[PDB]
């Protein structure tokens, strides 16, 4: 059941997915998010305490979730996607994509040759040992690419990354995209606000879905109706330090 | 700073310590969950996969918090309480005492001879490796003990236990309490309400307060009213599991 | 998903299973493991450094794995079979299963009053966080009880343990079952095979299945033709030790 | 290699061991530890945070260090002496041994069937995953019993204790033998003194070699003068945060 | 309590800080460490077994500790800072600083735009997921660069790197200075001595102070005395081999 | 004894080396794998879940093996290679060696100055903590380099590679040499079978043994005899896979 992908698939589709960010980096919180139904979830592998060590149990710990797990790299490099590719995941959140030929390395960096220049191994999670059919021909086509936009120079060549072969959605980081435009920690100021739906407005131009990360309900609903469709919106950090405040304020006498 | 035991202080005054359990076995979501302001937390150590060795690492992320970290222990008995001491917890929850023996054992497992019969050793975390001020006489008088009346035959001691000398607090565990009686899994039954007010009368007639866990607001409010103090009002994981199941629900219906 | 328990009908059934023990202690082999398509694997909690903390790794690896986990107790008490039963296990092997009165006590201490003396806890991975349906009510007759028959004494009351309630097979170990007869390291000897047969029999005239550990292909299958349904074949460890060694062999002779 | 026992052998020859406490439970600090040329290292599990996730770590990082790996356990109980056996351990200390039964009972948790109560497992760190020749048989005759007299009724009967089969030696727990005798934290007192001695003493009338635990080296000196073999003159923990102190002491007065 | 950093600021006093070197990656013999009293300590990312993984726990250890923990990455680039950033460091040392692009570029690693290239997340430990005041304006003047010195074209390069605006300190590698020079393990070599003090008094041209790493105690006074204030007088490792080594000669026979 | 490098002089010796491929990434099963008798063990840091977390503690296991420990890095680069120097690999696998400048870096990665760019650390697994004798200069001669030829640049620079200076094996990494060619997944095509007898024959052109991973017997003997010397003849995840499978097939009913 591995293949095909079914998320790349819904992605392509235009279909809404909503997604929740996970930095908790644990297999005992992380399999209790697995219940709560988003379509996504991001393994983040740059911004929270995740790497292989973590990543593993907390795959384990989905299987059986209906949310697809999606990691975000530390960087976009080819050895940490490489290892990342054969534990297990097949869908792709690449930060700072800021050129057409970054985006075509990302691509490349999860296909087999000729196609890419993935490392092959005959054995791992990513093909259950060898027990996926037909895996090595059908893993090259069913692999999500997600770019982030969120530098200027990413802006400014948006359509030429939107373009690339391979790119399956574009998607705007909003605290980086903010900071880049000399609004660090205000992304909500007009010209960010401009610069996303602008994002979101390109990726559309080459027929490709846009995506963004929005905690807050206002922001996320703005986003959706501006046409994102595979929008994150919250985080089990995020959710959980509220929460557990809001209970714990309740009672406070 | 170890001692005076505040927690086993603020009992003593019958002040209202507003309480959370933890599950999450892991020192990320917990280093988190410390940041909420409860008066108390317990590292669950009987329903949980809590160990010494995730004990630990919990206790580091807690430290600096305001909040008293409590270990519930998988039993009541003398080996793991003395592991479990050293390691650096001063106030315990033990599950199932049924009788004044039961109490009086708990309690001697916390100090040393000739008072009870724990172990010795002269440097670990509990004595922060020799650094902790007359440590071996101030550790006696400082540890919380809170015995749970949860059976029938509790119940029915109910007075014995809370008469025993270092018995610090008498709380009420609803769920074994209820299948106790007869009624798995329904402790708002009458015939449970009804125990759990008299343990909390016969707990006030020997001078010592009285807990309870209570997840669902309006029960914890209900217990409060009756003259709970130390009361947990909900757990890591329920409110993870409600908050992120509510965030999805919120845009999937 | 959960309930029913599909390996505890297929013993009162009688129907043959197949199973692998597994001491490797880790979640990357176990998962492996669970491709073999064994219809059962013990996590052995006795003889292997299993515990806690390694079985809920193996357990998430085992997540969409035909073969039922069955965790075999490092000695028939209470309080580590209450864990064990809220981390995810269903499934039960007790070692040194002497008296109906020990029978009596491992059925009991996995099932909830009045019927047994299991504590109870709202959220866990057993009921999944609270998504089993009816969980309470269906736990208590989906456990499944396998009991160790490896004592003289176990021998002597093999009719009273096979005839008690809640006892869902008769399990042959026959190391230890071999030491007790004066015969260490010596399970072929005849005084050990004829406890097994009577031991088979006894079990079938309870109407209970009977099993046993057979690393020998021509034991195991032996055992099989004398009746015994639940037979171990092999363990993940033996299985290793002898495929790595006899690979270096076949190029260093 | 594993068998002979080298260091069971030097007890019965009272030859001088020089041991040191380990309490860091880690295999990094162990792994130097081993480099020291202590005769023997002693793993607490009674308190230090140790147990079998740990043991396995540093009983991996001494393999090649000539110091004997000896493991402390918890309490003098059958079931995690039985798992301690199988992991590597080929020694042990005993605490709180008050009675020639308990005595007994711990050698006999040792040995397997018909000499003592040892569960049988057929692969495992013991025999090196069956490559130790004739294991069965020489392991019964190649486990050390250290048996800690640290209580009033352990120095009433340290007489039957030492005439018991299977005690290799007699270690004196000075901390809790001083609380024992009503002088905690004051093992130099006379009447502490005195009891020490007179154990030594009775160790000796019964052909068994003495020990104890003396971080202080003018205790250690004369300990040994007055005929204590296998002493520990210090911990890994002691040494540690005495080193760490005395140079930042050097530079900061 | 977080902001503002305290050793940054004395650091650029000019005050003395006595530092410790720590490799032996554990939470325990850490948490022991950081009772010592040294102004910093440095966790080594570089040359040591440790990582994201063993740096929160050890981070979680020193909480408390008046020691200023800084990490000693294994190369300067700006993944890895970004990272360790934002799991809670405040402190670096960056090994091979060898022009003053590479000063330029680590600096720029630890600052959000536009002062820098740090990539933005709104919740981790550094600002103890939300709770540290004016955390974005503020953490960009608290971060503490300390740029290694340990190469020829270091030391060619050295007055250009100290010009460096946020390069807080010249630090000195010893080991990697001497092998530089011609002279692997001999650091007292004339030529090698007499680069130290040139690396010293550059600093010093540029109004920053300087620093080095010198576990015999001579040297780290030689070097005082020279003018560096922020001086490695040993390490955990160091300290714990020659101590348990001593101890164990002290008694050997 | 860590010193001669034994496995560096058998190949050069040109001496049949068998090896075996590591990916369960456990100290647990790879203790076992030491067992088997392999002349080298290949702990796979580029295609399995290893790291220097995993690594430390299969060295650990291995301790006592007749096995030479061997590690894939995950690509060559200088830093994770400095820093698998020190943890204790002294021979090493360097994925898609392309060019002569890439050969050159990665002898030059193990080599102190001035030979190479190796960084200094006077203390760690590697010297065994300043126990192993003249480590500084030995270490420089004791370092085992096989360059991987898996690529078309790889084979059109074997020469100028296998010219270098410390390249001291030429392993083929057949999957990924298929997969350049245009045969992926076919490494019996016949043009990727004549590449790999090129590369045999250019590597035995400048004096160097050539090596393989062949885990098809027939394929294995057939390099040996056109050959090859170092030769992976299997993986403990392959052997694992193969042999429980066949286990559970073999009473399939
Ligand atoms: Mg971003
Ligand atoms: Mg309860
Ligand atoms: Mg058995
Ligand atoms: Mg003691
Ligand atoms: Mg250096
Ligand atoms: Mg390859």
């Amino acid at each position: 059941d591995v293949f095909p992908n079914k998320f790349k698939a819904a992605l392509a589709a235009k279909q809404v997915q909503i997604g929740c960010w996970s930095a908790l980096s644990n297999p005992i919180s992380t399999e209790v998010l697995g219940l709560a139904g988003f379509d996504w979830l991001v393994l983040d592998g740059e911004h929270a305490p995740n790497d292989i060590s973590t990543f593993i149990p907390q795959l384990m710990a989905l299987k059986g979730s209906a949310s697809a797990p999606v990691v975000r790299v530390p960087t976009n490099e080819p050895v940490i996607i490489k290892r990342l590719l054969d534990i297990g995941f097949y869908n792709f959140l690449i930060p700072f994509v800021e050129t057409k030929e970054e985006a075509e390395l990302a691509v490349a960096s999860t296909r087999y040759p000729p196609e890419g220049i993935r490392g092959v191994s005959v054995s791992h999670r990513a093909n259950m040992f060898g027990t996926v059919a037909d895996y090595f021909a059908q893993s090259n086509k069913n692999i999500t690419i997600l770019v982030q936009i969120e530098s200027q120079q990413g802006v400014d060549n948006v359509d030429a990354i939107a373009a690339t072969e391979g790119v399956d959605g574009i998607f705007v980081g909003p605290s980086d995209l903010a900071a880049a435009l000399g609004h660090l920690g205000n992304a909500s100021h007009p010209d960010v606000q401009k610069a996303i739906q602008h994002i979101f407005n390109r990726a559309s131009a080459h027929g490709k879905p846009s995506g963004i990360l929005a905690p807050v309900e206002a922001d996320a609903r703005r986003y959706l109706e501006w046409g994102a469709t595979f929008v994150a919106v919250g985080s089990d950090l995020g959710v959980f330090r509220s929460a557990t405040q809001k209970l714990a304020d309740t009672f406070k006498k």
